């Protein structure tokens, strides 16, 4: 993937995220993009 996975842009990843925490993409499948 040339835009590579949410990673690229800093953010972290984890395996499920909560309400207080935003998301704007999936980091991976075993995680999710949130910051």
């Amino acid at each position: 993937n040339e835009p590579v996975s949410c990673i690229r842009n800093g953010g972290i990843c984890q395996y499920r995220c909560i309400g207080l925490r935003h998301k704007i993409g999936t980091c991976g499948s075993p995680f999710k993009c949130c910051k």
